[PDB]
C-alpha cells in the first residue's frame, strides 16, 4: 500500500472507506515507521489540537515535513487535516502543527448559527463537486505559490501548493471519489 490515512484521532474512516471507491485499500498511519513506503498521506478531520499534539509527540510530524520536504510524500489536509497543514493558524500561534502549507486559517470561522451546511462547488480540472461543511475552518491569507481549485463564492475552499492538498469541507463525506484520485493522481499513486 502506497496510500496512507492519519489514524491518530478522528475520522480516518471516513477516508479508508472512500479510497476504497479507487480500487485502495488505506494504510492506518499512527507511528511513525508507518510512513515508509507511502507516495500519499491524508490527514482526515476531526479535532486539530489532538491530531497535531499527537503527530508531534509520535514523531509523524517532523518526519513528514522531512518526505515533504524532498518532495517524496504527498499530503491532502481535509478540515482539520487542513488546519495542520497551515503555517499560521488565527488566534493559536502555539497550537502544534506541520505548517508546511503558505496559508492563514481560522478555526471554525464561517460565522453560521448551524455549524453545518452543503455547497455545491466547481473545482477546477474536476468540475463540480459537493461540498460537506462541518465548523468549516476559514482560509484568511494564501502565499503567493498557493493556487486555489475552488471557491464558495470568491473565498477559497480548495487550495494546492505543489504536492500538497487542503480542503475546508470534506469530500469524504460523499460518496463521490473524483477529488481523492484528483490527488492520488498528483500525489503519482
Amino acid at each position: 500500500g502506497v496510500v496512507g490515512v492519519l489514524a491518530l484521532q478522528g475520522d480516518f474512516r471516513e477516508h479508508k472507506e472512500a479510497l476504497k471507491r479507487l480500487g485502495i485499500e488505506a494504510k492506518e498511519v499512527r507511528k511513525k515507521e508507518h510512513l515508509e513506503g507511502l507516495k500519499a498521506l491524508i490527514v482526515p478531520g476531526g479535532e486539530s489540537t489532538t491530531i497535531g499534539k499527537l503527530a508531534r509527540e509520535y514523531g509523524i510530524e517532523d518526519e513528514v515535513r522531512k518526505r515533504v520536504e524532498e518532495g517524496s510524500l504527498a499530503l491532502f489536509g481535509t478540515c482539520a487535516g487542513a488546519i495542520w497543514l497551515a503555517k499560521e493558524i488565527v488566534g493559536y500561534p502555539e497550537q502544534p502543527r506541520l505548517g508546511v502549507l503558505e496559508a492563514w486559517v481560522e478555526r471554525n470561522a464561517f460565522g453560521r448559527q448551524v455549524e453545518s451546511f452543503e455547497e455545491d462547488l466547481e473545482v477546477e480540472g474536476l468540475g463540480s463537486f459537493h461540498g460537506v461543511f462541518i465548523r468549516a475552518p476559514v482560509f484568511r491569507r494564501l502565499g503567493e505559490g498557493v493556487e486555489v481549485l475552488a471557491r464558495l463564492g470568491d473565498l477559497p475552499v480548495l487550495v494546492r501548493q505543489g504536492k500538497v492538498l487542503a480542503s475546508s469541507f470534506h469530500p469524504e463525506l460523499t460518496e463521490d471519489p473524483r477529488l481523492h484520485r484528483y490527488f492520488l493522481e498528483l500525489a503519482g499513486v
